[PDB]
Order: structure tokens, then sequence, then C-alpha cells
């Protein structure tokens, strides 16, 4: 009865936000995405092509007024899960991938009654890295920047919560140990366009384990 | 003729369950769900010590139960269950937590739904995950482990469960390159710094060595 | 004229799928016989570092639904047609010991005849569990893989073979591996847990390095 | 003027697709002639450990349907148009001895002309069964692969070649293998599957390693 | 206010996509000019065993349609919008000597501007026919690959470059190969068979092993 209600309520909530009622951010309605990285593994550094492969996940966070509901209208539901395909999601792309990104996790996001969204895709990424000096104590340094591919800083702004990449889940028996890992926001201009584009540069210092 | 009668019943039941109500939204804290997991290990195919990746083929038995999938067989010609495509129904988002490649489905994706509302789903899969196979060529063998759990639901929404903690090795390829010394599956609760909700996984530990 | 036969087809095809209720698959009450047969074209690869062997073959499948029947006279003497394999029901026949997902090498089109039978012959490359030790000896290597329904018992889908000899008439003459024998044997088994028989077809292949 | 030329095409295409019975394919009552021709671009790779060879080539397919005829005058003198291959019926021409799925290198777009003829030219990378022995000799290696309909017999699809010579006028001049000769020839054949004969176009390629 | 912009952009796309039948593509009578430009990011791999070289670049494509024009005054001063590439017409620009299907590295969203212009910048990994002989010398290797429409001629689609100098400003400083020169050149092709011309852009890159 009451469970059939919660189920009934939640079914209703979704139907109101999705099926009854977002073309993306505009310059009069810009959006801020908070990015954060949890590096899990450096699986492979290839010195013959200069490609390194990382497994990691990407915390993405944003807020949309058109996803706001009063819990009192809906049996006091505070949040729900939904297929990422049921909502709009940012096009956060790596700028120096050498291969299509591979998805290791379900495409499900959590929507909270204030309109805030959290999406945490796990992925394997091949990207441009010269791993020379990885077999030394100084290690090798590599970098890759992530941003929206089609939206300028007038439509999508990026930010971090910490400038420190989360290394708490890093694979303890990886071939590569992590010396340091930062995530830093940047504003850049490219020659196609007059407008700034925003990225978050992920810099990693790593070396062989011993 | 009587056969055409029983198809009618099954058709009628499947259209009643699937086309009648807005489909199940997934579990909530008000309406939690217990999912039982079990692993049957077929083969360790590859152990790469240059990247520290290992590849498993296995069956992942998932069963759970919904009150929206219940029916009285007295109203549907004594039908007690049916096979259906896994895309027709809600399924749990049980994910490996330390995979390195996308998981490859080796089998059809067909569930069995029973009149009490229980669903059983057993996909066969190839998984690559993080495994330092150091010790595999020794007699004491190598030991790797991988956790499985919901990717987006906490312990307040999805509770995991096992029926046993012993992993089924009765179908393990007899001529695998690796023999299995032991395989276990064990439920675990952990809290995380970000969040006061508890979180639940089934850690799958495997010891193996080069078969010789 | 030829335009009418064109039109009876999209009627016949409308009558069968769109208009009627969907086939829910076989039941214990309405079992289905599926006839299975393999044409082996090539053993492409045998990897003794992972114990995986790669085969390329065609798999002939045949079954019959009363729900796919029509009177030719009622549709302009159309006795059969072609249709996309996804527009109809197909049996969930699977290799039980593959290591990679099957790769389809042929179009997914079946032929449906007026008596209600279906023929469907996908070409595939399969990687399955096989120790090739002895493949470089005169006596060779032996590998075996079973096929059968993943979720249907013998009381719902009855597997069958026309013959227990695999067709080697299209086997690649200049392959790396020479075929000594290739059988496809039907097996029926019972399990203490369960009241129904479980059927599968065991593809057993004896082969060696050619020369 | 541009809106005008645009309106005629949108109208021409709409009459053909949206307002008409789709063509289901050839019958014995209404057989179809598909014509094939190959343009070999490259032999990328020859693997003598598996006996697989990799080719890059585009395959010219043409056929004619009354279903697709139109008077150019009723349509602003439009004599042809380009359209997505999914909007129309295409033949199921298949390599008979591929060892991998075919990889498509070009847009899936065909050209339709007012007499109803259709020209579809897909570029492909094919892996197929080929023993490259003798490729390091002056006489070279020889391989062969048949292309034909997978589900239609020689009474439903009649396969032809405008010519027996494969077009080698775009063959990569700095390829690892030079072509000694390449033919495309219609054969008729039987299969145990089915009572009726099937038609294919056999592509026999003769090639060796390039040396200066 | 922000709800208005959302609504304004929605009505715009509604009026642009639904009032009229999508652009059916260019014709002899309504030809389109497409501008191309390459930003070469990295030569990742030069295989001398297969003579294939792998590039990663992004390819700027630009065109203008009268049917994508609007007055920003009528639409909340929206000067441009982002939209999925499946919602509009895009050109079939293909690499003519690819050995592998192109791998897409960027989202497939275009930017439509109020004057009717479209900018679409797909980032790709391309494998193509190239003899890397000389890459370990001082003179280096040279490779070439043409880009153009697969199905249109110069009568329907014309190509253009803004410059003939490939943008090397995002080239990977620690790549295995250093770029000696990179050009992008519009070319016209005349064939005995055919009155229509054919336009391509010819990407020529000179490079060598980095020291
Ligand atoms: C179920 O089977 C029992 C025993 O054969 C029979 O009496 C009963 O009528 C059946 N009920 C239905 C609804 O078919
Ligand atoms: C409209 O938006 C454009 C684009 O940024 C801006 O430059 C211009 O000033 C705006 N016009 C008005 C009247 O605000
Ligand atoms: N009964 C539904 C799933 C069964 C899947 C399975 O483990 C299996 C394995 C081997 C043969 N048949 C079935
Ligand atoms: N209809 C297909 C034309 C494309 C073939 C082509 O232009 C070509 C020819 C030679 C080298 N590179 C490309
Ligand atoms: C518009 C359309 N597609 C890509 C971009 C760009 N985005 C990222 C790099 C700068 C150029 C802009
Ligand atoms: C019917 C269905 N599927 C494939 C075929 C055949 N076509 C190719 C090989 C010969 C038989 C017939």
């Amino acid at each position: 009865d009451d469970k059939l209600h919660s189920q009934a309520n939640l079914m209703r909530l979704k139907s109101d936000l999705f099926n009854r009622s977002y073309p993306g951010p505009t310059k009069d309605d810009p959006l801020t995405v908070t990015l954060g990285f949890t590096l899990q593994d450096i699986v492979k550094a290839d010195s013959s092509t200069n490609e390194v492969d990382l497994v990691y996940y990407e915390q993405q966070r944003w807020k949309l007024n058109s996803l706001m509901w009063d819990p009192n209208e809906y049996g006091n539901i505070t949040d729900f899960r939904t297929s990422a395909a049921d909502i709009w999601t940012p096009d956060i792309t790596a700028y120096s991938s050498t291969r299509p990104v591979q998805v290791l996790s379900p495409q499900i996001a959590v929507v909270t009654h204030d309109g805030s969204v959290m999406f945490i895709p796990a992925q394997r990424l091949s990207f441009m890295c010269d791993p020379t000096g990885v077999d030394s104590e100084e290690g090798a340094t590599c970098a890759v920047k992530f941003g929206s591919w089609v939206y300028s800083g007038f439509e999508i702004d990026l930010k971090t919560d910490t400038d420190q990449v989360d290394l708490s889940s890093y694979y303890a028996s990886s071939k590569y140990e992590i010396l340091s890992a930062t995530q830093t926001r940047q504003v850049q201009h490219y020659s196609c366009c007059p407008e700034p584009y925003i990225d978050v540069n992920l810099v990693v210092k790593f070396r062989e384990r011993r």
C-alpha cells in the first residue's frame, strides 16, 4: 500500500520532470560543472607509441533549476537514481586521447530535490604520454586536460573542490606508483573561436614500482 | 488447440505485467531491495604480469524480488513462471569495482520470473581486472581479489546477500592454464568519508597457479 | 502484377507480425524442436598461452511455429519470404564455453516458409576453451564445445541433429590446421535437482598442424 | 530559386519513400540483377601464422527498380539524388570466407537515378582465408574469396560483372605487396543447406612482396 | 529570465527543425561550399610492416545554409546554439586511403550560428596508407591522404581551405615523431568518364623520428 505509494510517487516525480516538461546551457543561462578525479590505476605505459592508459572515475556535479521539486508534493522523496540518458549531461572530453574512451560503470546519475545532479563514470583512457624517466627515481610526468568540447566558458564553466586528485583508491599493486597528482582549472583560447574554453588539467607524476 | 490456449495465457500475462503499470522505478530507502549474488568460475584465461591484469570467464547468478512482478497462477492457466528478455525488466547495476576493460557478455540476456515476483538472471561474462599475478608460477600461488556491488545504490537501497561464501568451481575448465587453489565470495559493509550511508559489496578472492 | 505480389507480401507480413499477438517463446505445454548443424570452414588460431582456439563456421538452425503458417492461395502463391532475424523469435542457442563474444560474419536474415518453418544460418567466429597440446604431433589435438539453450530445458526446446557428422565440404583447403575428425553429437542428461532433461550438441574437433 | 530546387527534391523523395510500398527484395517471380565490381586499393597485411590476409577495396554495386523510377520533368528536371542507404533496399552481398566482421570505411549513402538504377559503393576492410606461401617469390601467392548474396539463390539474385578485370588503377603504389593480377568472375554453386544453386563473384588475387 | 532563454532556444530549434523539411543536401542547382582545416595533434604510430600510419587530429568543417538563418531580435538575442550532429545535415567528408574505420574522439555536437553557418569539429584517430621509409633519416618520411565527399561531385559540393598551412599549434611536444611540414591543399580531379569535376583536400605531412 505505502510502498506502492513511494513507488507510485517516485514514478510520478519522474513523469513530471521528464515526460511533461532543457536545451543545454546558454550565455544567459550558463552552467558550472564541478570536476574531480579518482585515479585507480596506470595499467600501461607504452614507450614505443607514447601512450599511457589510465583507469579512473570522474565526479561530475551540476545544478538545474528545471529539476527542482518540493518533496511535500511527492511523498517526501529527497533524491532518485535515473539513467543518464533521461537527463542532459555535460560533454566533458579529454583533449589528447588517442583512442575512444571506454566506460566501465553504469550510466546512472543521482538527482536531488534542489536540482543538483551527481554523475560518476568510471573509464579507461589512452592518452599522450611520454613515459621516459619512469624507470628512474625522478619518474615521468604527463598531463591531460578535460573540458567541454562544444561549449565555451560563457555556457559551461568548470571548477574543482580540491586541487588534489583523490589517490585513496589507487591500486596498491599497480606497476606504477603515483608520486603526485593535481587537477587544475585553466582558461584557453583556440584559433577556431573568439571565446574562452575551460578545462581542468590533470597532471600526474609516476614511476615504476620497486 | 489447448496449446494455443496456454500461449494466450502467457501472452495475456506478459502484456498485463509489462504494459499495465509504469515500470518499476528501482529501489528506494522507503522500499529497499535485497539482491543475492553467486559466482560460478569457468576459466582464468590470461594473467598479464606486464600490466597486472587478469581475465576471468564466469557466471554471475543474480536473484531478487518485486511485488509488481507477482501474479496468481489461478488467473493465468497455472503458469508459475516465464522466460523474458532482460531488457523488459529492471535489473540491478552490479558492477566490478576494479575492472580495467568493459565487461563482455558471452551469453543471452534472459531472466526467469516466478509468480512470487522473484527474478533470476545468470549472465556469463569475461572480465579484466587488477591482479598482480606475482606468485602464480610458485606452488603457493597468486592471490587477487575484486569487489562487486551496486554502482549507484547504498546499503539503504540495495542490500547484497550470498547463499554461500564458497564459489562454485564445479564447471571450472579442467584444462585451464591455471588451476584454482581457492575461490570465495564474501559480503562486506564499509562506511565512506563522504557519506554517512553504509555501502555493500561481495569481495571475490581467488588463489591460483600455473597448472603444470 | 509483380506489384501485386509485392503488395500481398507486405499484407502477409502485416497479418503475421503487426496484427497477431507476439510469440512468447516455447513452454512445457508448447515445446519446440530446434534442429542444429555446423559447417566448419576454418580453424584460424590455436593459442597455447591462453588455451583458446578460434573457429569459423556456419550454424544451420531450423524450427517451426504454427503461428508462422499461411495458405499460399490466400496470398498470391507466396510460399516463402525473407525477413530480418530480429523481426521474428529466435532460439537462444549458445556455446557453453566461449571466451569471447561471438562475432557475426553474415547477414541476420532468416527464410520463413508457408508451413511455418524457419531457416537461419549465421556465420560466426568463436573463441572457446581448448588446450591445443599435441596439435603438432601426428595424432593431433582434440577440442570440444557444447551448444544448447541457455535458459530452456529439454521440455521447452528439444535440440536435434540431422546427422552427427559435421560438414567439412567447405573447409578451407590451405588452412594452418588439418581436420582429422569433426562430430556433432546430441546428449541428453538428467540432474538430481530437476525433473527435465537437458540437451546439448557436442562439437568435437580433432585437428593438427598441416604439412 | 534554391528553395525551389530544394522543394522539388523533398517532394521527389517524399513521393518515393513516404507515399509508397517499400520493395521487399527479389522473388522467383521478380528476380533482380545486381552488378558488382571491385577496386583493390591495398593489401595491408598477410599473416602466415593464421593464414589471414587483409584487403582494402571499394565494391561497386548497381541495380534497377521500377519502384524508384520518375519523370524528371514532374520534379524540376532532377535526374538523380543522394540518399542514406537505410532509406532504400540494398542487397546482402557477403564475403563467404571472411575471418572477421567486415569493417566499413565509407558513408552509407547511395545515388539513385531517374530510370531507377541505384549505385552504392562501400569501401571495406576485409580479413579472409588466404595462405600467403610464395609471397616472397617471383611467382607470388594466390588467394580467392567469393562474394554473393547470403540468403537469395541464383533464381532470386542474378550476379554479374561488367568486366572480368578488377580495377587496379587506385592500388597503393607504395604498398608492401604488388599485384600481379586480379580477377572478378561469376560462378554458380550449390550448398547442402538448400536445393537451389547460388551465384557468387570470385575474386582471385595474385600478389607478392614489392622489391626495387 | 533564465527560464525565458531556455524557452527561447527551445522555440528557435522548434521553428528551425519542424516548420520545414530538413535540408535534403546540396544539388547541382543549390551547391554548398565546405571549408576544411586540420589541427594535427599527434602521429601516434608508423608501422613499416603494414605501411600504415596513425594520426590524431581534429578536422574543422564549415558551411552555411539559408535554412539555418534567424534574427536574434526575434529570439531573445540568441546569437548561436549548440546542437547534436544528428539533428542537422552534415557533409560526408571521408578519408580516401583509410585502412581502418575512423575512431571518433569528440562529442558529436555542432554549433549553429544565427547567419546560418555551422561549425563541426570532429576529433579523429585515422589509420591510413603510408610508407614510413626514411622516418629515421634527416630528410624524413612523407605521407599523403586525401579528404572529400564520398558521394558528391564538385557540382554539388565544393571544398575550400582558409590556408594551406596545417595548424601545428596543438602538436604533441613529446611525440615520437616531429613534424617537418604539414600542408592541406584543395585539388580538382578530371576523369575521362565524367563531365563533373571532383574536389578533395590533400593532407601532406613530412616527419621523422624525434631525437
Ligand atoms: C490448474 O490445474 C488444476 C489441476 O489440473 C486444474 O484443476 C485447474 O483447473 C487448473 N487451473 C487453471 C486456472 O487452469
Ligand atoms: C546579444 O548577445 C550578444 C552576444 O554576446 C552580445 O554581444 C550583445 O550585446 C547582446 N545584445 C544586447 C542588446 O544585449
Ligand atoms: N536457467 C537460466 C540460466 C541458466 C544458465 C546456466 O548457468 C547454464 C549453464 C549450462 C547449461 N545451461 C544453463
Ligand atoms: N566513389 C568513390 C570515389 C573515391 C575513390 C578515390 O577518390 C581515390 C582514388 C585513389 C586514391 N585515393 C582515393
Ligand atoms: C566548436 C565545435 N566543436 C569543437 C570546438 C572546440 N572545442 C575544444 C577545442 C576548441 C574547439 C568548438
Ligand atoms: C538461407 C539462409 N541463410 C543462408 C543461406 C545460404 N547462403 C550462403 C551459403 C549457402 C546457403 C540460405
